């Protein structure tokens, strides 16, 4: 039997953090009124907005509501009456959001910007509206060697005008 | 300006809810005692230990602690003194583990088997011993995450090089 002179050993830690957050939102629990899924997405249907087919910019307002409780307890939140909001190829994602608190108290925020919103492609007729984005939320690069990556969250829209 | 006579979208929502979370990692807090870190792995550093080299089995010891504290203290955990065993293609991850869980209790689970060892390379001769091995979530190690993932979750894969005499 023979002793070790010298040891090294190398382990991560990007794969369990990996775990930690996809376990988070997969042990989670949902509510959904008004609003579907399919395709990995979110699904919404609206009749209300408005859209400036000139400067290309509109806003397209969805009802409808998704309540999430991350796994544990430990994201609570609700989002509600979607608006797409873009100005070109930017826009905000706008809702109604209700989040809780460490110790089980609820926040009611009213209307508050989602995310920002980068579009790949907007069309708008006089007759059709439409575009796809992706959601950022509103520099971590530092965290890049210890923390995965960030998903792309996408959005898309179509709207018949009048 | 025209209405909308209807209209569709389409919205990930889980994608940001994953970013949500995923900041409150990058946010969060090192406390490295004793372990490097570099090509995206923590380093460790020893001197002690045993190798049988007929029977191709052995313990490696590692000094040295990791500490994780996440933005708003949810996440909590502490490893210390790795050791890696092993005996034949298989073996053991054991450490120190304290850990917390979401109602901010700390625990103390004391020195457990972290998870299993498969090893994909282990060479042995009298001079040296190393080895590439990934690691399988144990019963004991499960617990000591507060039950955040099921047994046999796979974490990062370990590997060690160790001189002999």
């Amino acid at each position: 039997s023979l002793g070790v002179t010298q040891a090294s050993a190398q382990w991560g830690v990007k794969a369990s953090f990996q775990n930690y957050i996809r376990g988070s939102i997969a042990n989670g629990s949902w509510t959904l009124n008004g609003v579907g899924f399919d395709n990995q997405q979110f699904q919404f249907s609206g009749n209300s907005g408005a859209v400036d087919a000139e400067n290309k910019t509109g806003s397209i307002n969805f009802p409808g509501s998704i309540h999430f409780t991350g796994a544990g307890g430990i994201l609570d939140m609700q989002i509600a009456n979607i608006e797409i909001s873009f100005n070109g190829n930017s826009g905000e994602l706008i809702a109604d959001v209700v989040s809780s608190d460490m110790d089980g108290n609820s926040t009611n925020y009213g209307r508050t910007v989602v995310g920002t919103l980068n579009f790949s492609a907007l069309n708008v007729s006089a007759t059709e509206a439409s575009g796809s984005a992706s959601v950022s939320l509103s520099s971590q690069a530092f965290a890049d060697f210890y923390t995965p990556g960030t998903q792309l969250d996408p959005i898309s829209f179509s709207a018949t005008l009048g």
